[PDB]
């Protein structure tokens, strides 16, 4: 029965909510991945270094006695974001990195960003002390197609941006199209990506084609195929300024399930050996590793891990849910046969 | 205020379910259309007439007094599909048209042609949801590729056959069938004009916008508004209402299909206002079809009121509930 042993992995982009949601979640990431990048759209958001300590400390509460689990937390930006509150949580080691949201002229100065230009005082100070961006890449006009978001924010927002902010280290969050693999393949090593599984595994079809798959609805949208395999043969490639972020993403099953179902697959479960498929059916095992536990470090400037993890080609059934206090959580792959499964 | 009075209206592509859904649902059509079209895709499918002729009396025993509807029955094509039971069936006034299904239905034209060379020689009407299904086609360009592969083939070999290019939902469809001969007509639901792709998945996932063909892109949707606003007479009125229990519409896998039909008419008046061309607007609903099809137009008119009529947030069932297109909603123009 085939085997992968790998160095601890980390998860690069991951949402832990709070309160009780954020007691169930947390065991899924912290008994697998050595560090995550914790995500900071809680409500309201994470913009303080008071807010992001507090956080912190929750989450550790409900990481399960045993487990070696660190969360990097993130500042959420907005316009009213003082420069020097993030420069502080950066500097006392509180901030990793800071997220940046889409851009919306209708948002409240005090849970997100009316434009980049609006923001470029914070931005310079990323630059000038060296902390990441981490960018979800995508333009919310009302008169975009939403398939078109993510090209859009590449012309208009990413090229102008690091085209104006040389020193600025910035991850493409959750790629999903063969634009931004490409616009990432021919970058800097200032520039780097994240890849969900569900964005390597499925395509839009997945999501539409005999029924509509809520559990397969999230942000940015699944694009159609030559994306997918766009991401694939990136990954695929040994390109290692991509690495694993699940965006693992939970809510509650009638808030999938609903009239207006909510963006979000809970991946963190099934995630890594949902990645260890892909890799192995790219013929492309050799670069797995890399993608899990090493070009995420490098690209940080953060130590690998020195412990080690190990996969067996076990087949294993996915739970068909995950009981909640009041509702259930639907896991990505639900009820279905995973391949690879940790030991 | 203003109230539009048109001649009275029906439906060309419609499905009334069966059971308890039949008997919930037909009200909604037949206090408003004179006739509609009425699917087969039963579980299992009209297939002969006899299937026919106790489905057409369901839907009679269903429909309230002192509506006067008349449901117009299709045969479901299938590969094996006997010629003669068609066109017993067409000879006989239970068989208005035959649907065409792509199988994910029907195979390939190839095995029925016997079947569709005897619809051309009668002269019954081929009705066509025209998407191909291989896996290795995006379901956005399904029907696109029908339009090459399947439905221009078709016509061409079958020069005087009626077909019916039934709830068309993009630009090369809408071109395909204004370019095409009076033997292409064309149907077009209220959704497919009001909306596009984004209305079913931007903010979050409208299960109850999902249906097939799927919503396109706005250059899509644009194309057809300003097909049914230029007059063209050989699109009308069909809405595709597709009921489905509210927790098969709201669930892990959701079912395809907008329950329209209480507020389609309301709609396409908004679409047509909106295009500047209400003057084309009785036309759409209450003759082009029937000019197609070779049948009377209605001797009865109804009236709508330019008055906001909120939509239903659900319908009663035995069980379950059903959300109607537009639930909760408010509606521009409704009925008098
Ligand atoms: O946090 C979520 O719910 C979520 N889910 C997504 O699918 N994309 C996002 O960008 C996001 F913030
Ligand atoms: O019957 C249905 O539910 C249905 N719904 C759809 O949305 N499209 C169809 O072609 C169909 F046959
Ligand atoms: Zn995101
Ligand atoms: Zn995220
Ligand atoms: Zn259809
Ligand atoms: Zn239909």
């Amino acid at each position: 029965s085939q085997v992968l042993k790998i160095r601890r992995p980390d998860d690069w982009h991951l949402h832990l909510r709070d309160g009780d949601m954020l007691k169930t979640v947390v065991p899924y990431t912290s008994e697998i991945y050595g560090r995550a990048i914790v995500m900071p759209n809680l409500a309201p958001p994470v913009t303080t270094v008071e807010a992001a300590v507090a956080y912190r400390q929750r989450i550790l509460d409900a990481v399960p006695a045993g487990h070696d689990f660190t969360p990097l937390m993130t500042c959420y930006l907005t316009d009213s974001l003082d420069p020097n509150e993030l420069e502080r949580g950066f500097n006392e080691g509180v901030f990793t990195a800071a997220k940046l949201y889409p851009a919306n002229a209708t948002t409240n100065s005090s849970h997100g960003v009316t434009s980049v230009d609006a923001i470029m005082p914070v931005l310079e100070r990323m630059e000038k002390i060296g902390m990441p961006l981490l960018v979800h890449g995508e333009v919310t006009h009302a008169d975009i197609d939403i398939f078109d978001r993510e090209a859009r924010f590449i012309e208009s927002v990413m090229e102008p941006l690091r085209q104006r902010l040389t020193a600025l280290k910035v991850v493409f969050e959750h790629i999903t199209t063969k634009d931004a693999a490409d616009y990432v393949r021919d970058g800097n090593e200032r520039l780097a990506a994240t890849i969900t599984p569900q964005h390597l595994m499925f395509n839009r079809n997945h999501m539409l084609v005999g029924g509509v798959r809520p559990h397969l609805y999230c942000l940015p949208i699944l694009k159609r195929n030559i994306h997918q395999q766009a991401l694939r043969e990136l990954v695929a490639s040994g390109f290692n300024r991509v690495f694993l972020g699940t965006d693992s993403a939970p809510h509650a099953r009638h808030r999938k399930e609903s009239s207006c179902g909510c963006a979000g697959c809970f991946n963190a479960p099934t995630a890594l050996g949902s990645y260890a498929t892909v890799f192995e059916e790219m013929n492309a095992l050799q670069h797995f590793e890399a993608f899990c536990s090493v070009n995420g470090p490098q690209f940080y400037g953060l130590p690998v891990n020195d412990t080690f993890i190990e996969l067996v080609r076990e087949e294993q059934q996915v739970a068909e849910s995950i009981a909640l206090t009041d509702d259930t959580l639907v896991p990505f792959l639900a009820g279905e046969t995973v391949r690879w499964s940790v030991k």
